[PDB]
DNA sequence: ATGTTCATAG
DNA sequence: CTATGAACATT
DNA sequence: ATGTTCATAG
DNA sequence: CTATGAACATT
């Protein structure tokens, strides 16, 4: 790496841990969420994206899965998901803000320089 | 697409225009140049990426090349770049403006949001 | 899309 | 040893 | 690294 | 028709 701008993909993991933090949701949701809360300033994340997020939260022994099955209309076998390690969910939820912070510096200092 | 934050290549591109809008210079100083200016931020592109970068300005129709061969002990034929197009150097200038104003937001709204 | 290694040139 | 590229490889 | 298409499941 | 994945493909 050569430490440009925050990758998509951490940039994710961090919403999901502040949505799991209260909401508690399922892939697709969360999608639908964030395309309504970004829709303005014209970012469209998609599934497979927001599910490979998800998938890292896992491994990185954190966010745990928890399968529901309930009965009616919408039945779906939808796949929630709940903290595994809590600790590393803050170790992880400000080497973040530093990267966040970090970058910002730069589309500040381009938009300087250049400006 | 889906209009995340804004790629290196475009990034680079811009302080190319700005840089050669003043210091006219080639490949291997900006990228020691860039090196000094981003160090203390941590940012370190490389040759490559520079180089891509310049290329990319010449299809477009904008930065055209202008080789130089001096004699004596630094014995390079180091390539310079002036503007081809001073039009589209102005029209680009300015989309980019645009997607650093629209990347920062992000870097904000995340930085809100989550924190 | 971008980083790491190899080619050629002086 | 510097400069400019391209091929190769990875994310 | 990330986007676009296909697989399975109800 | 929605949900969750993975394969495939591109940048």
């Amino acid at each position: 790496s050569t430490g440009f701008l925050v990758k998509q993909r951490a940039f994710l993991k961090l919403y999901m841990i502040t949505m799991t933090e209260q909401e508690r949701l399922y892939g697709l949701k969360l999608l639908e969420v964030l395309r309504s809360e970004f829709k303005e300033i014209g970012f469209k994340p998609n599934h497979t994206e927001v599910y490979r997020s998800l998938h890292e939260l896992l491994d990185d022994g954190i966010l745990k899965q928890i399968k529901v099955k309930k009965e009616g209309a919408k039945l779906q076998e939808v796949v929630l998901y709940q903290f595994k390690d809590y600790e590393a969910a803050k170790l992880y939820k400000k080497q973040l803000k530093v990267e966040l912070d970090r970058s910002k510096k730069l589309i500040e200092k381009a938009l300087s320089d250049n400006f």
